[PDB]
């Protein structure tokens, strides 16, 4: 598979079953391991699939570490997010046919693997004339920064949303979903030299501000909001005063909603915002979304998305292939906290 | 004024009038002064009104210093809480008449002084036939205390609901209301020498369980939750680790509400908890809860209130009765970090 073709047909003849599998938890560098698997059967209602390419998430790599949420029984297949070729099915399965692609209907499917057999009732169809990079990286961050701008405040165009870690998956695709919804974007990033090439391509992606850590903490921060209105929303993946600084922007009555984080970096609230300026602490988990809604409705938003994808609304961030023998590298390039290129496995 | 006096009636004849008055912000110890006032006139929808007593509250003391949501303009009167007698009314005044206890309609009044003219709309009527120390301190803890058993959660008897500085104003409030909804407290306490006291006192309020901050934070409190379901409800005003420790007692989806705390202590939520058990953080300030809601709706609560007053279930905590002259010494017990007698300035 070779991950930016524009010809989206690929072979599916025979070949032995690959898996990066884990057996106990710890440093995914460590405790990760390549493995053959034995070929296994299709019942009634299980397809067999064809993995085209998954990329390595923080979550993915969380659940490795088992500092998640969700851990599946070990030993366990790596990888949560994915896109695969359905190759058969079985005799009682009807929705599905050879030659579909399929994402994972939610978490803890194991991805990282070069075929399996699953359920029916454990995938969902997605189109299959969108890039393969976006058809990889779909059905988690843009998921993610759609259900997040949707479920807290309601916006209009014209009204502005405020976040951190606006570089990342997520934060790109907020950037370009707000752009879409007519919303205004607030961005702030990580203080980093050479500054301007980072700043000139959120731009390019529709990001109306983009500020550093350091301009969001200063005294100046105080007069922004001449010509912007203030948000009711703050989207929050760092914690720390960071998520302080944000929470400080947020219009009396507004939320910051937290998606991600590191263990030992809660969020901090001063008392002042809480009760004079009545804010509000949500966490959104994309996961728990997906467990306490049906298919149909995951597959509704993947529409939506694929709809902004096919007009350019919606772009993947740079990625990079690597073939699954190779995934040591990857998994090391994806656990930096500067990562430059989302590292995508193929097979 | 005698505080504990069964005799509901007093005299008025003429006096000169003399208040708390503070003409910067700062310690109230060095910047409340008593003060002689001139005798104002009464108009068209005033009234002039007569003070009973009035408490020292934790937002008396953080307005004079100056941190508080709601900064009156100087000099000020100190005082947001009381209870007073109409004396005299204008003109086209019908709703009150001379007789009528009354108390603010919101914060921001200026309680400490013998004597005041207030517009009609500034001021509720309140039953007269509850004893002095219940009507001077019914506007604010028991109102807060009920509000947030009510606006957060749904609760019904035999949820739980679980709060910090129990042994507060608040927090007995929050106990005896607790109790007559049906509902099982779980109160945690500030580390003391002889608790014991403390938690018979508490458990003759109707608290269920009493445990210190200690009990709290250690592994033992994992196993709590046997006989006992988990709270939807957490109510904090402490922050730090007290109020992470709070979050981590709530079912999956709970709200911890803030509703006090110190400037430098947030509170602080590990991103596990907001993601994973999608938890919710609030702050509720009363005097705004009166803002956006009408004069009517506080009677209404204050009528729900005294007919648990009437009934022995909403006692009044421990209080010192303090002439208005040597108010000095009521300050400054006001503001140790344990205060065993509510201070309540008599004139």
């Amino acid at each position: 598979v070779d991950l930016g073709t524009e010809n989206l047909y690929f072979q599916s003849m025979p070949a032995r079953v690959r898996a990066l599998v884990y057996g106990h938890h710890g440093d995914p560098a460590k405790v990760v391991e390549l493995k053959n698997l034995e070929l296994a059967a299709v019942r009634g209602s299980d397809v067999r699939v064809k993995m085209l390419a998954a990329p390595i998430n923080p979550s993915d790599i969380n659940m490795i570490q088992g500092n998640y949420g969700l851990l599946p029984e070990l030993p366990a297949v790596g990888g949560n997010e994915g896109v695969a070729q359905v190759v058969a099915v079985g005799s009682n399965v009807t929705g599905l046919k050879p030659g579909d692609w399929v994402i994972p209907a939610n978490a803890g499917l194991g991805t990282w693997r070069t075929e399996a057999v699953f359920s029916e009732e454990a995938l969902i169809q997605v189109p299959s004339d969108i890039p393969l990079q976006s058809a990889a990286t779909l059905g988690v961050n843009p998921c993610t920064a759609y259900r997040m701008l949707m479920d807290f405040e309601q916006l209009q165009p014209g009204d502005s949303v405020i976040q951190n870690a606006s570089n990342s998956g997520v934060g790109q695709a907020v950037i370009q979903i707000a752009a879409a919804l007519g919303l205004r974007t607030i961005n702030v990033v990580r203080d980093r030299p050479d500054i301007q090439k980072l700043s000139d391509r959120l731009k390019s992606l529709g990001a109306e501000h983009v500020i550093t850590e350091e301009e969001l903490r200063r005294p100046e921060m105080k007069n922004f909001f001449k010509d912007m209105p203030q948000p009711r929303l703050a989207l929050n993946c760092v914690g720390g005063k960071s998520s302080t600084e944000l929470l400080r922007q947020l219009a009396r009555g507004g939320t910051m909603v937290t998606y991600g984080g590191m263990a030992k970096q809660p969020v901090v609230a001063s008392v002042s915002l809480l009760i004079f300026k009545d804010l509000k602490l949500r966490g959104f988990w994309l996961s728990q979304w997906k467990k306490d809604h049906s298919p149909d409705q995951f597959k509704e938003l993947i529409l939506t998305l694929c709809d902004l994808i096919r007009r350019g609304q919606l772009t993947a961030p740079a990625c990079s292939q690597v073939p699954l023998q190779d995934y040591q590298s990857a998994l090391e390039a994806s656990m930096k906290p500067f990562i430059s290129s989302k590292q995508i496995l193929t097979m």
